[PDB]
């Protein structure tokens, strides 16, 4: 219509379209640029109606091949959501709504959305499926799915190449990790404290101390600093790990 960038109605769909091939693209990381194109070409040609142009699929397969980064984490996450875990709500700071304006698979301008804490629990790691709260610093106190004796943790970050202005300055930076032995105690214990890297990889793993065996199904990641962003912090993803009791 204008051209112009706003939150209208074919933002709707075209996010929705977005991340929906996103999830595709995942499955086809070891095939061909050549094939991974033709393939693309049919789910538009599922639901799409226009025969999209030869290199124009192919362009879009070039784009979303630098929205996958490598997973090597194969330990089991006690603080997945979808594993029975879940963000204890009244435990958390202030969600804080902000928005960047970033570029999308097709190459238009799309307003990214800030979201509710339960994000952190989600696999999901694209631009904008992150929950931001104001200041440097914040908590979250999520209930595990397990009464576990935690041994490690993993805070992830989305790639500075994907990030608003290529840097990555809204990353937490220290931060530390609670733990917390029934829901009715409010006096944490301190599991440890580590910062995460702005200039290594997007997924970080941390380690305690491998001697005491303190057990917990509640804990609270609290960001001490984040990278320099001054009016907010975000957090992508928040994984737990440990022995079950
Ligand atoms: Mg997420």
């Amino acid at each position: 219509r204008s051209g112009l960038l706003q939150r209208d109605e074919m933002h709707a769909q075209l996010q929705e379209l977005e991340n929906k091939i996103l999830t595709k693209m995942a499955e086809m990381q070891g095939k061909s640029a050549r094939e991974a194109a033709a393939s693309l070409g049919q789910i538009l040609q599922k639901e799409g109606i226009v025969g999209v142009t030869e290199e124009q699929v192919h362009r879009i397969v070039k784009q979303a091949l630098q929205r996958y980064s490598e997973d090597r984490i194969g330990m089991v996450d006690y603080a997945l959501e979808s594993g029975g875990a879940s963000v204890i709500s009244t435990r958390c700071s202030e969600t804080y709504e902000t928005k960047t304006a970033l570029l999308s698979l097709f190459g238009i301008p799309l307003w990214y959305h800030s979201q509710s804490p339960r994000v952190i629990l989600q696999p999901d790691v694209h631009p904008g499926n992150c929950w931001a709260f104001q200041g440097p610093q914040g908590f979250a106190v999520v209930r595990l799915s397990a009464r576990i004796r935690p041994t490690a943790v993993t805070l992830e970050h989305v790639p500075k190449a994907l990030s608003p202005n290529s840097t990555i300055s809204s990353a937490p930076k220290d931060f530390a990790i609670f733990g917390f032995d029934e829901d009715l105690q409010q006096e944490g214990t301190l599991l440890g404290t580590f910062a995460y890297d702005q200039d290594g990889e997007p997924i970080q793993t941390f380690y305690f101390q491998a001697s005491k065996m303190a057990t917990y199904q509640v804990v609270e990641l609290r960001i001490l600093t984040n990278w320099g962003h001054p009016e907010y912090t975000c957090i992508y993803r928040f994984r737990v790990h440990g022995e079950p009791a």
